């Protein structure tokens, strides 16, 4: 129901924390609706996680 943006919103948090990687390549991947339906910071939300994982 309403879990599925917290969910997201909690992936997004433990995303910013850095094999467990290829783990999380599960959790940016495979949109169907997710990244259709969502906000307008969400967006650049992502773009902090490429930066975060290009270090």
């Amino acid at each position: 129901y309403k879990r599925y943006c917290i969910i997201s919103r909690f992936k997004n948090n433990i995303d910013e924390f850095i094999s467990q990687s290829l783990k999380i390549a599960i959790k940016e991947l495979q949109n169907s609706c997710s990244s259709s339906l969502i906000h307008d910071y969400i967006r650049k939300i992502d773009v902090l996680l490429t930066s975060i994982d290009s270090a």
